């Protein structure tokens, strides 16, 4: 299974549920993730254009599908086949996001 | 805040994830949540025609909003304001659903 994430919504986006399959692609378990934004699984060579385009869509609640170097716990780098989307409440307002992540290091 | 939830997709659905105040509105602590499918909610005054019109969009991977009569662990019927939608993956395949619950009782 791909990783999932739940995070809530701005200023912080904190994790608040991460399954099973991002604690293996990751290696980090859940209590070394909760509480946590993501941004802790970026390091030297993330691309930080691509981050800025991250921050953006979230900002603007605006769906982004992208591919980002993350790096597991150990320092082993990885590609992370990005996916985050918001979710919105009864009023349309943000009130979460949803994130998955599809290793597809080669 | 709203209750949110997430399942797993089908064949189950059950739930991966509640929110705090999913647990506040519903009287159910997480214990008693995980794993299960959100259909426990339901009792003898629960609209069948609208559980059914949920099972179908559901199935079909669309997006429902509607209200549903749910109770809460000590019986207490509650009006439940519920919009159910489904999560894709890479490859647009459903591999999860996301779940908000508003308490409209009057
Ligand atoms: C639901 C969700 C999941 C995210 N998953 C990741 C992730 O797996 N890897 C990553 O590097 N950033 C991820 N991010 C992005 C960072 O949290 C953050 O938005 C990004 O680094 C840009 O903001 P910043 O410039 O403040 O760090 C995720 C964000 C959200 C809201
Ligand atoms: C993400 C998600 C959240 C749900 N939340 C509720 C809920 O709060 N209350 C409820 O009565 N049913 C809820 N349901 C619907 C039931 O789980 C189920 O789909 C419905 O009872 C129809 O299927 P059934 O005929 O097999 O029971 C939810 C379903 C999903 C996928």
């Amino acid at each position: 299974a791909s990783g999932m994430v739940v995070t809530d919504a701005g200023p912080d986006y904190p994790i608040i549920f991460a399954n099973r399959a991002f604690s293996a692609i990751t290696g980090y378990g859940p209590d070394e993730i909760l509480g946590r934004n993501a941004r802790f699984l970026q390091g030297p060579q993330t691309d930080w254009a691509v981050v800025a385009r991250i921050r953006e869509a979230i900002a603007a609640a605006r769906p982004i599908h992208t591919r980002l170097l993350n790096y597991r716990k150990d320092g082993q780098p990885f590609w992370s086949q990005l996916a985050i989307s918001p979710v919105r409440d009864e009023t349309e307002q943000v009130v979460a996001f949803v994130g998955l992540q599809t290793d597809v290091t080669a």
